[PDB]
């Protein structure tokens, strides 16, 4: 089995200490993988440190972009061959269905692609010329690798979240080192073995599995890190912010949500009936920016949701391999438990259990919960403040647009929303009114990599993908030249 | 005489303390500034929370970048108006010469005139679409403001410093709570009888005075602040970014540096001591960009060194106020004794004195200290890796091109650095090795509008000035419609 992936070669944790892996669907233990601790992670950097140390003769950051594409379109391929075994291997890991996976796969290999694109590109855009009101003076402008980048990615897209950070990272010059979370950590690793079966230089990317407070908490305090990119959850953030804070270091973010989806009248009830099903429910309802708070407008509220009913009801819930698999197993015991919580709260508290709500009676073992819709919420409720990760969606009512967006924008979290309706007019003044960083229009959840994905307020801050992808992972610097001979005149000079 | 600026209106601190103002140049008390306190600083945040949602923003926040460039230009017309007198209080109240102030006027009114023109061309770049290999789907972009903006600012160029934030955040639709540093609040303050006069939307700017750990803690840490950008100390930097990781709030730091400027052979000496003299001296060296690290070529070090020294000691020093002056006192007392001692420091590790280092002996009173170059310095002492912040100089020697940037990075700050030389091919290959944000090729210290400022490592992250400052206050929002009539077909739907 697999081992830590440092400077180009596999090694073995110092204190060789492992962490049991489970398969979410049978509650078996599977495997295992490394756990890293504080001087594993201080081997992982120091090769970071040395893949881009000017005297090293494959400086990495001194490369040129298309010399890095190559590697990157090389990892790509080689992604794309082993596409069916990766995507099994992400389905026992993590517990989405197999589709879902090898969706995922495809994105991975789009994503590889992409950047080695925008590397090859990055070489004409170094030395843009900026305008100066005087002569005197010419100024350009380059981008450089930040440095060493230490990466943090949820379990929820496994690979996905490694590569939406990697790709860029690497495309921009970067020398990288990813901590994958301990629930999900298989498919990293094998990009590892990728890394060495395509000859990425020694310590360009690093791969340190572990513990989130051992391993984790290490690279985000080490001094030699000099950026740290973090997906999960909004406590855990905080924290990555506040040890960065210690040394000053620049921090993306991308955190929970709470995300709205309003559905107004004039729109065809089956066609976004699956819209909202699939922005709450997908993934497990996993998702960052799932839209888990229902807005509708009260004159098709009830007809809309016994819709909502049905259509959850007939999604099949299964082991993830299984053909026609459309709903898979929570990630984890704990997060199980969690998910079930929330649901007994809300009940607690007086809401409504219109549908789902408990484990299905075909499936004995197992973390499985039945899709769940939650009626007669109430603002001040746990199920409407707090953040699930299940397949658990609230539901509220509206009467007029002013209150539906004051709804939506009832959050701490600014990260996905979306609007149902026809008229076009209206949407468009409903996407400048939603506070986040991502409006849907007449759909839910879409991430295409072209576009800049991330949050505002607690949903945290930055912007993964597209050319905001790359842009996370470079820093400005302004080369400003005197190019007149004339003596600069401000001081007296002396006499000779 | 004035008192806070809060909502349109002058109000006096609610606990009503006010802080003593000295002059620099006398150590008299020429009189105080109100001292706001946390009460104070929830009026202003809750001024600028209702600036923004007044009206759904349409009299600022959604309104038209046009409308905001009508008020910037307003602004800058009344500035330029009152520019010399401004320029006085503005000696008075931070020590520096009044050519010096006077030239940090032209630049504030450039500064608002210029974000004037961003603001304008700012609904064209509204709706940029975003290409997707997808028919079904269409996205572009908004670029909305962040919302109510901390804005703290440091005593060294106290109008200018918060104009590179205000004229930006403005122009970007922001409203924002300004915290000038107690040392120097004198201009700033006058900032808000402008806007007055000119009838600025009230909240949109708030001015709020007082000690850093009252009035810029309170604002630092309260909730309804979106962005934190700020300039000062390494220290505070760290503070403020600590805090706002509580609730996980952006941020922007430009803290201090030890810049260095690095002399070859190939060199007009007198040209170059001029630039090196006003690189560490100019604002009483107090600059965070100050090129207070010399690494000169051996064989031209001696004489090369010989001539700063004549530069140095015919820099005219006196009041800040009187006809020729071109070094007024440092900014207070404590400021003063850490300068002072900085030099003792020097001497304790074994280093030389080669001219300054003293109190000169025709002023008696002040905080003035003669411009300091100090030699036979080593890596490992305190002159070399600590900020000075005072007119004061340290001096290594190099033979090799190599040894020339090692001795440049060697440094945990990055902000900025210059090269001198005739070869331009050699200043371009050293513009790549120096890890800075600036570099200068043969000058230093000159800060244009249109090009982005900034540090890397711990001299901080963030840009501005040029787009880049504009952008610094803008949240990316990415608007994705689904176009197709076709159903998503992700589901099976439940009949019939
Ligand atoms: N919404 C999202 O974006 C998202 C994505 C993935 C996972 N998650 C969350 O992951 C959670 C699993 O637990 P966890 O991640 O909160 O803690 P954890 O179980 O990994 O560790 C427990 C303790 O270690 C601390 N810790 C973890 N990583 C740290 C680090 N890098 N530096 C300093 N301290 C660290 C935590 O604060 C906590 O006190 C689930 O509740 C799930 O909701 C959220
Ligand atoms: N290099 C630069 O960019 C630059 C520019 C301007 C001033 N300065 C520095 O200003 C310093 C003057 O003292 P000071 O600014 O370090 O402290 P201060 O005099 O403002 O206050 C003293 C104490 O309050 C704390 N504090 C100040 N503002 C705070 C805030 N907003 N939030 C939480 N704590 C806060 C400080 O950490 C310190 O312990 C000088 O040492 C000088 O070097 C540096
Ligand atoms: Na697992
Ligand atoms: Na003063």
């Amino acid at each position: 089995s697999r081992q830590l992936f440092i400077d180009g070669e596999w090694r073995v944790p110092i204190l060789n200490k492992r962490i049991p892996n489970i398969n979410p669907s049978t509650e078996n233990i599977i495997g295992d993988i490394p756990a890293a601790t504080k001087e594993d992670v201080d081997l992982a950097v120091d090769a970071a440190k040395r893949a881009i140390s000017r005297k090293n003769g494959r400086d990495w950051s001194a490369a040129s972009g298309s010399l890095r594409a190559r590697y990157l379109r090389a990892i790509a391929a080689k992604i794309k061959e082993k596409k069916d075994e990766l995507g099994k291997l992400e389905s026992i890991d993590c517990g989405k269905p197999l589709e879902e996976a090898l969706a995922d796969l495809d994105d991975v290999v789009a994503c590889f692609e992409y950047y080695a694109g925008l590397a090859e590109e990055l070489d004409s855009k170094q030395k843009a010329p900026i305008s100066l009101p005087m002569d005197t003076f010419k100024s350009y402008i380059l981008k450089e690798p930040i440095g060493v980048v230490a990466l943090i990615t949820p379990w929820n897209y496994p690979f996905l979240m490694a590569t939406w950070k990697i790709a860029p990272a690497l495309a921009a010059g970067c020398a990288a080192i990813l901590k994958p979370s301990e629930l999900a950590s298989v498919t990293c690793l094998e990009l590892g073995e990728i890394c060495k079966e395509v000859g990425l230089p020694r310590g360009v990317l690093n791969i340190v599995t572990g513990l989130g407070h051992e391993a984790g908490a290490s690279l985000a305090s080490h001094p030699d890190v000099d950026k740290i990119s973090f997906t999960g959850s909004s406590a855990t953030g905080s924290k990555i912010m506040t040890t960065a804070a210690q040394l000053v270091k620049p921090v993306s973010l991308e955190l929970g949500g709470k995300s709205p989806i309003v559905v107004f009248e004039d729109v065809d009830l089956d066609k976004v009936a699956e819209w909202t099903v699939f922005g709450c429910f997908f993934t497990n309802g996993q998702i960052c920016s799932a839209t888990s708070r229902l807005i509708v407008h009260e004159s098709i509220a009830v007809e809309f949701v016994d819709k909502l009913v049905k259509w959850a009801e007939n999604i099949k819930i299964s082991d993830p391999l299984e053909e026609g698999c459309r709903l898979g197993p929570i990630v984890s015991e704990a997060q199980y438990k969690k998910v079930l919580n929330c649901i007994s709260s809300a009940k607690s508290e007086g809401a409504t259990i219109l549908t789902g709500g408990r484990r299905p009676e075909h499936l004995k073992k197992g973390y499985f919960v039945e899709p769940t819709i939650i009626t007669d919420v109430t603002t001040s409720m746990q199920i409407w403040r707090e953040e699930v990760f299940g397949p658990v969606l609230a539901v509220k009512t509206f009467s007029t647009e002013e209150e539906a967006i004051n709804l939506a924008n009832d959050t701490h979290y600014g990260l996905g929303s979306a609007v149902m309706s026809n008229d076009l007019e209206r949407c468009e003044r409903l996407s400048k009114a939603l506070q986040a960083g991502i409006v849907w229009i007449n759909c839910a959840q879409p991430s295409f990599i072209q576009a800049p994905w991330g949050g505002i307020k607690r949903s945290g801050f930055g912007r993964e993908l597209g050319e905001w992808g790359l842009e996370n992972y470079l820093s400005v610097k302004q080369v400003t030249r005197y190019t007149s001979d004339e003596p600069w005149g401000w001081y007296q000079p002396p006499s000779k």
